């Protein structure tokens, strides 16, 4: 249990993440134990998430957070990503438990599914 | 990709199941393909969501509706469930496609884990 001052402290570093890029503040932020479902693949690790979080941003030329919101001990995150000259949707969904995220939930547009399973 | 006011609709559908009883208007609003993701396992296909949710509200004696909220095409509804006695919050986020949901992910507490083990298996 976290207060919602607290949940807003992680959904401001998560932000931060995002928008400068620097994922070894992502991991930072994970629970050893995460859970990251994403498409069809999913995760347990944190090294893992780490894997394949990087594995996602090289090819990733731009990031970009669009708009962050707080629901209770889940932090959404709304983000667009250039790849290729083109332009991706994401959807994160960051569940905090004891002050790091514990569960990682990611929708994917058709389009971008495609790209996942090209650049793969 | 869908507007604001389409998934304002299914919103409303989704809080008026969970205000009421019945499952049978969840499933309605599923995707054949729908992905629903609770603890470490993950439910493909619609055949397979309405067995693991009907499962699921069988277990379940009362049901409170804590928040309702919208953010893109995701639909987030916090609430509290009773199994046996004991009372466990729970947050649904259901993602929207095309007017249904294609992707359910489904957050529970961790003293809940145990017992959301026993009802799936
Ligand atoms: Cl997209
Ligand atoms: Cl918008």
């Amino acid at each position: 249990h976290m207060t919602e001052e607290e949940v807003r402290k992680i959904m401001e570093k998560l932000k931060k993440a995002f928008k400068q890029g620097n994922p070894e503040q992502i991991v930072s932020l994970l629970s050893p134990d995460v859970k990251v479902d994403v498409g069809n693949q999913s995760f347990s690790g944190s090294e893992e998430a780490e894997k394949m979080w990087r594995k996602l941003m090289k090819f990733v030329d731009r990031v970009e957070v669009r708009d962050v919101r707080v629901f209770e001990n889940a932090v959404m995150i709304a983000v667009e990503f250039e790849v290729n000259g083109q332009r991706y949707k994401m959807i994160f969904t960051f569940y905090v438990e004891n002050g790091k995220v514990s569960m990682v939930s990611i929708y994917i547009s058709p389009t971008m599914k495609k790209l996942m399973k090209q650049i793969l």
